[PDB]
């Protein structure tokens, strides 16, 4: 069995190996990458997402989200308070302000310590979940706006044509902006490219151990657990590395820098934080190996998790028994 300790693997494809996305994902899995839940891909040196980032300041962040924490330093929830619209140029200025900027630090490890010690006492603003792309239309390799769609994968594997579309999202981050512990909708893969700016630190639990994290989460967030049998689908709960170590939950950590891709694998729980002003682009995708995870994915039916148009068909076709109850939650 390849990669049996479920370590995060880092790949350095050549320009020749960067041509066929599906084939390279399948190569990574042949080496065991998926067992970690997360992999890093450093693009060939010849490759670029686009020529420059000089003309992005007029992109609008229609609903910036203020991430307000409750709890204790190592075990907290966050809620998202909607703020007034602002442009990317306005947001970057805010991120760089004395109130919001990255503090002086020695290295990534010192910054990680400061994040866990102090996150809860501040409410950073995240420009998350913005439909769009920063890939140049002429970039032919690993262009997250030109991937094969999940609807076409389901059709190719299962023979059923379904409605729905699959497009990327932009994330504009600042110091302490946070992504809570989650897997993807329908336990899909995701791919994330850090276009510019400061790093993003990731934590991940191997897929084979996801239920261990769920059991800990039910213990640490007991009201939330009673409210919903899949409450980590709400994407609001944080648990520190110190707490995970104290409770024997297997995980790994890695920092992504500008110019690098990350892939999350089916049922790979992940969480993390941004180091300073940055812009990432991400999208879900599927492979043939995903189908069985989609069939087994938990669902939120309490009504909190509220998701895309396109998830309807996935539930309907892969989880017909759950369909009725899940749709009541969506309506
Ligand atoms: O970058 C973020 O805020 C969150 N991204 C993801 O969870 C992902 O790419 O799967
Ligand atoms: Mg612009
Ligand atoms: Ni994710
Ligand atoms: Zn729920």
């Amino acid at each position: 069995a390849q990669n049996p300790n479920c370590n995060i693997m880092i790949f350095h494809p050549t320009k020749e190996e960067f041509n066929d996305f599906d084939k390279y994902i399948a190569y990574m899995e042949s080496q065991g990458a998926h067992r970690a839940g997360l992999a890093k891909i450093i693009p060939p040196k010849e490759w670029k997402a686009r020529e420059t980032y000089d003309n992005i300041s007029e992109i609008l962040i229609a609903t910036p989200l203020q991430q307000v924490a409750s709890g204790r330093a190592g075990v907290f929830t966050q809620y998202h308070k909607k703020k007034k619209a602002m442009t990317v140029g306005e947001y970057r200025h805010l991120a760089n302000s004395k109130k919001y900027q990255t503090p002086p630090h020695q290295n990534f490890e010192d910054l990680e310590r400061k994040y866990w010690k102090n996150r809860i006492y501040n409410s950073p603003i995240y420009g998350a979940d913005i439909s769009g792309s920063l890939f140049d239309e002429n970039t032919k390799q690993w262009n997250l706006g030109h991937l094969g769609t999940i609807q076409d994968l389901l059709e190719k594997e299962c023979g059923v044509v379904i409605e729905g579309v699959n497009t990327p999202y932009l994330y504009f981050g600042m110091w302490k902006t946070t992504f809570a512990w989650h897997t993807e909708d329908m336990d899909l893969y995701s791919i994330n490219y850090l276009h510019l700016g400061e790093p993003k630190t990731w934590y991940v639990v191997p897929p084979e151990h996801g239920q261990r994290l769920e059991r800990l989460a039910r213990e640490l967030f007991p009201g939330s657990s009673r409210g919903c049998g899949a409450f980590l689908r709400h994407k609001v709960a944080l648990i520190s590395p110190t707490v995970l170590k104290e409770n024997g939950i297997p995980f790994n950590r890695i920092t992504q820098e500008a110019g690098e891709f990350m892939v999350t694998f089916p049922y790979g729980y992940h969480a993390g934080f941004n180091h300073g002003f940055n812009c990432a682009e991400a999208i879900n995708f599927a492979t043939p190996r995903w189908i069985d995870y989609g069939k087994m994915a938990s669902q939120c039916s309490c009504g909190e998790a509220r998701v895309t148009f396109s998830m309807d068909a996935f539930v309907r076709i892969l989880q017909p028994e759950r369909y009725d109850l899940w749709k009541r939650g969506q309506d």
